[PDB]
């Protein structure tokens, strides 16, 4: 609808299928969502994890080079700054198949890319043959007024990712995701207990439907610091828009205590 | 009921009110509550935090002496072994009133005190005033069967305080509690993260009805592994007896990385 009084911020979340090893049809589908949530005044749109090649960690090893890596990257650019829109998406990294890990960016709506993240947490063993777990902390910076991070699908599962983001100040944590095999679990226990204990705002997009010998869950779902969805999908392909609203664990934690006894 | 098969550990939780600053009336209800879960089949039976004073830390820190909780915590170990099971209580530490903590301990059905623990995490400024901080890691030993822990009220709610039990191996976390102002989210929202995000059994165990100026919520609950109630009670109080039957997170978690970023 239109734009709340007491917002100042429209997000919207990409849920859909991709293809495996077709970036062309996948980047369209982006492009078309990022069209779609800038009509409906979104000034950011997520999207999932490795939408733009496809859920298919040993193909992209095998198969997608780096220059293929760059070229998807360059139409994400774009899109940001074709369809005015700040862009969250998730390819793999810049280096060579084995050296490369599997990361998330933001750009802004002019095509600029300001935050880049590795994902620290890899899920299974194709997914740890495929690519090189990161080793930073997850990024905080100020973008619409407040300070967001980012982390990718498993990430968000470990309580000890999302308080290092937290921990940094982040107050929306963005997280492309790719989940399949009926993990209700996820979307349903753990993200909405990442939101109370910080106190923060999460927003998870997933896949949907069929995909590279899987059938994505969707569930996509934006989890406000009370623990409720402001928003949520299920399994059908969808854009969600979300408008957000303008005991202090986060303090009170002994942090130097519980650094030792992890 | 009958004791299932593939079942080999019988749990009891109570959930009452307790008098402020009347001991005597206090532990009659845990010698029942203990003797009724005995006749039930319950190897062991969880009490909520401070039940014996009731939950008034600034009335226990000026008026509750040393000598005062050390006949409460004699006539608890009795009733352990006056009733014949393991028992899990909560009270003031043994120290003086400004030195000592908040406390949990574990007797087995002979009446002798296996483990103990001090809450680490002190909620609000009555408690933080009324009592010192615990230092130490939760404990964990093998009890039953399994490996059992100890935490109490606010520590649970501290993704870290839970993860450093399982670190050491527990299996069954054991927590007496004192959550009033109906705060639904923590047994609704974080227990069930705590279990999931293990892979571990949470045995949480309120007060409930009004005492020392609050009304306790009840909403005792042991969740399992998978974050779903065995068992579970409202706001009225009552003897919850469970049977506990017979993603790889804590190898997973890069906790080198995660202990520098809190």
């Amino acid at each position: 609808g239109l734009v709340p009084r007491g917002s100042h911020m429209r997000i919207a979340l990409m849920q859909h299928t991709a293809r495996p090893l077709d970036p062309q049809h996948n980047l369209d589908l982006i492009d078309d969502a990022a069209a779609r949530a800038s009509e409906q005044g979104a000034q950011l749109l997520l999207t999932p994890e490795l939408f733009g090649f496809g859920y298919v960690p040993s193909q992209i090893c095998a198969q997608v080079s780096a220059e293929q890596v760059d070229a998807a990257r360059s139409r994400l650019r774009g899109i940001a700054r074709d369809r005015g829109i700040a862009l969250v998406w998730s390819l793999p990294g810049p280096e060579g198949p084995e050296q490369r890990g599997i990361t998330a960016e933001l750009a802004d709506e002019h095509g600029e890319v300001l935050a880049s993240y590795q994902k620290v947490q890899l899920y299974g063993p194709e997914e740890k043959a495929a690519f090189v777990p990161g080793e930073q902390p997850p990024p905080v910076l100020s973008w619409g007024g407040r300070q967001l991070s980012l982390l990718v699908a498993y990430d968000v599962e470990f309580p000890e990712m999302v308080r290092a983001a937290a921990a940094r100040g982040a107050q929306l944590v963005l997280v492309p995701t790719a989940l399949a095999g009926d993990e209700t679990s996820v979307p349903g226990i753990l993200l909405p207990a990442r939101a109370v204990e910080n106190g923060i705002t999460l927003a998870y997009a997933n896949h949907c439907g069929p995909e590279g010998g899987l059938v994505f869950d969707g569930g996509s779902v934006v989890v406000g610091p009370a623990g409720q969805p402001l928003g949520e999908l299920g399994v059908e392909p969808g854009l969600l828009v979300v408008d957000l609203p303008d005991a202090d664990y986060l303090q009170d934690r002994r942090a130097e205590l519980h650094r030792n006894w992890l």
